[PDB]
């Protein structure tokens, strides 16, 4: 099954999901010159105090940070977004050394993490039957870069021993989301899919300008994790990301000057 390894890494993904070799695929590289300003777009708005976190799984590819979604609580609306998305989890991905790890790349420039926030438009009811349409999911992307800690994602990377094996999860109550969002909500948006299988293209991406700092032990304590189950051969769970993929016909448009 696939992974990111030589064998089963992105570039075999197309033989079992297609779509790899889509249209809208993610991510892409954003070219920061040629991204243009929007000044139809509106600002993003945020609502996070009612999150409620639940639970932390490592799933063989990543850690989720999953969210009651059963109620009105998390939601993103505004900038591109017509209506309103809900929080349903929270994961990252990110490199073996530091100068790796994103997806997006700006410019070129791959940051050493990226969060992404994966909600899911409410107009269809849930998750699964919204990643059935193309308006399905908004994700708010986060760039990592390593320099100062990060005091809101401490929680989080203290809980990761508990979950160094594929399959496992923990309680995670009372995590608090805008601890890991930057000052700034200035963002690029453009439309794309998932990163991972199944590869839908069902996002609307939208990815911050500023990115946020951890420190070096945090991101070391990512990289502890293993993508193997318990009582399997350890192979650290490092370089989760997909590059970038062709832009084909799509622009990309920023919320600022
Ligand atoms: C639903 C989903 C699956 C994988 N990734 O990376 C995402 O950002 C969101
Ligand atoms: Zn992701």
């Amino acid at each position: 099954h696939w992974g990111y390894g030589k064998h089963n890494g992105p570039e075999h993904w197309h033989k079992d999901f297609p779509i790899a070799k889509g249209e809208r695929q993610s991510p892409v590289d954003i070219d920061t010159h040629t991204a243009k300003y929007d000044p139809s777009l509106k600002p993003l708005s945020v609502s996070y105090d009612q999150a409620t976190s639940l639970r932390i799984l490592n799933n063989g590819h990543a850690f989720n940070v999953e969210f009651d979604d059963s109620q009105d609580k998390a939601v993103l609306k505004g900038g591109p977004l017509d209506g309103t998305y809900r929080l349903i989890q929270f994961h990252f991905h990110w490199g073996s050394l530091d100068g790796q790890g994103s997806e997006h790349t700006v410019d070129k420039k791959k940051y050493a993490a990226e969060l992404h926030l994966v909600h899911w438009n409410t107009k269809y009811g849930d998750f699964g039957k919204a990643v059935q349409q193309p308006d399905g999911l908004a994700v708010l992307g986060i760039f990592l870069k390593v320099g100062s800690a990060k005091p809101g994602l401490q929680k989080v990377v203290d809980v990761l021993d508990s979950i160094k094996t594929k399959g496992k999860s923990a309680d995670f109550t009372n995590f608090d989301p805008r601890g890991l969002l930057p000052e700034s909500l200035d963002y690029w948006t453009y439309p794309g899919s998932l990163t991972t299988p199944p590869l839908l293209e069902c996002v609307t991406w939208i990815v911050l300008k500023e990115p946020i700092s951890v420190s070096s032990e945090q991101v070391l304590k990512f990289r502890k994790l293993n993508f193997n189950g318990e009582g399997e051969p350890e192979e650290l769970m490092v370089d989760n990301w997909r590059p970038a993929q062709p832009l084909k016909n799509r622009q990309i448009k920023a919320s600022f000057k």
